[PDB]
């Protein structure tokens, strides 16, 4: 789809290493295969938000800030603004705090020409308690607000089909084979960044992608 | 209660300013009145996590990191570890992602001798959609996990009494007069940091306390 982001090879690197040297080292090796990297709080809190601009300049990659934004609207707006100012192309935002909290993020993204990803569900065991039961309604909330980018559940193929049904065929969906029948790109972390040679691990994972 | 934190004057400063100069300027001027300061992501993302150690050294204050931690367990562990390593005395964690995500935080806090606050509910309009309906169960989850520190709803007195009922009389509860009948300390932000005389605004808030 022309109006949503193009992810090279449909593969997003989850760069979850927490020290700057390792993160830049392991990543550098793969920029030929990947142009989109997801970074989270452990790295940025440990090394500083300046690491975002460093990735983009050293690798020319798109950065998604996996910050799972989950505050009140005013604070969400400030988190998004600081994150985009640091150069993030996109930010991942929880839906469970409701529509106004999401809209605050969308407002800043529109102003700054950046993107918001709505996190509709999570896959860890604790997610059954409250998140699983809210997932469909959160996805619908996103659609109703004009959200165009979604992050779906790691596992359960049939959950992706359901999410894809709710959000429509045009919106952008990312998830951790069968998966790419519903998601537009897959997120891969450990398989690559803890590999003996990430360069080859990336290349192999990409071969698997049709 | 001896086994939970003593907050000076029962008043926590929500230092929500985003630039280091302003944040430090306003805070120093109230340290006589406040010994506990809550800081969030806008400041730390803008200025660096080193600002936490700066607050503690310049003012001798306790720092609560209002990071609303809301990830999977392994990532929560790492967020907490980085935040405590930077010097935070406590961290505020969401309960909606479930028990294992909260436990991950509790594990690191116990290891490092720090504290976890469970956020049981939020007060912004959107909180009605999913958070309000989960609040009692989240509070009970905390109790069942041995959580001793809670953050409650800004508004609605009767919500605080309900929370206090669930968590028991000994756990520590903070919230944004009637409030201190149920909460152990109140969180105050704009009233103070957007005041022409923060020193005076703090002093008045403390007098009314």
């Amino acid at each position: 789809r022309v109006d949503v982001m193009d992810v090279m090879n449909r593969l997003i690197l989850a760069m979850d290493l927490m020290n700057r040297d390792d993160a830049l080292r392991v990543t550098g090796e793969v920029r030929e295969y990947i142009d989109t990297v997801k970074i989270g709080y452990p790295l940025v809190l440990s090394e500083g938000m300046d690491i975002i601009a460093e990735f983009r300049k050293r690798f020319g990659c798109r950065i998604i800030a996996d910050f799972k934004v989950a505050d009140i609207p005013e604070t969400n707006e400030k988190i998004c603004r600081a994150t985009f100012k640091a150069g993030a192309d996109a930010i991942i935002v929880h839906g469970f705090p409701g529509a106004d909290s999401v809209r605050a993020c969308l407002n800043v993204a529109e102003e700054m020409g950046r993107e918001v990803f709505l996190l509709t569900e999570m896959s860890h065991p604790g997610a059954e308690m409250f998140i699983q039961g809210a997932a469909d309604e959160i996805a619908r909330m996103g659609v109703d607000l004009g959200v165009k980018n979604y992050v779906g559940p790691s596992t359960r193929p049939e959950r992706l089909s359901r999410l894809r049904e709710i959000i429509g065929q045009d919106s952008f969906l990312i998830s951790p084979g069968e998966t790419l029948r519903f998601a537009d790109a897959i997120i891969v972390g450990r398989s690559i960044y803890l590999a003996d040679n990430p360069a080859a691990a990336a290349a192999g994972a990409i071969e698997s992608i049709k």
